[PDB]
DNA sequence: AGCGTGGGAGTGT
DNA sequence: TACACTCCCACGC
């Protein structure tokens, strides 16, 4: 499990099993981000490209993800997948605080509620 | 609230 | 590198 590319960055310890993740991570430092986006006078740009394509989509207004209960389309399959948890009531985050039972459908939900708790 | 919805990131093919 | 999937964190209401 060890990664053999790790990071020389000041401050940094991050590794990767790729050299290309490695020299992905790298252009954090650099700043460099080749992929510009040409709508419309945006001046957002990424280090990948898939991250520019996902960008996109809030200019071409395109929902590909549809529930397939409601019908409700989203811009993007992991607020898709999130979404149908309203219908099936699924969820999988729960606080483990001692006197606590409540569960929650994300984890950014289950973060805020932990803050609640102290001593 | 509970949940829409974006960037950043890790990893799969 | 392209593309796809997934998760965290954040903001806003
Ligand atoms: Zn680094
Ligand atoms: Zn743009
Ligand atoms: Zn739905
Ligand atoms: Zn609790």
């Amino acid at each position: 499990h060890m990664r053999p590319f790790m990071c020389a960055y000041p401050g940094c310890n991050k590794r990767y099993f790729k050299l290309s993740h490695l020299q992905m991570h790298s252009r954090k430092h650099t700043g460099e981000k080749p992929y510009q986006c040409d709508f419309k006078d945006c001046e957002r740009r990424f280090s990948r490209s898939d991250q520019l394509k996902r960008h996109q989509r809030r200019h071409t207004g395109v929902k590909p993800f549809q529930c397939k209960t409601c019908q409700r389309k989203f811009s993007r399959s992991d607020h898709l997948k999130t979404h149908t948890r309203t219908h099936t009531g699924e969820k999988p985050f729960s606080c483990r605080w001692p006197s606590c039972q409540k569960k929650f459908a994300r984890s950014d939900e289950l973060v805020r509620h932990h803050n609640m708790h102290q001593r």
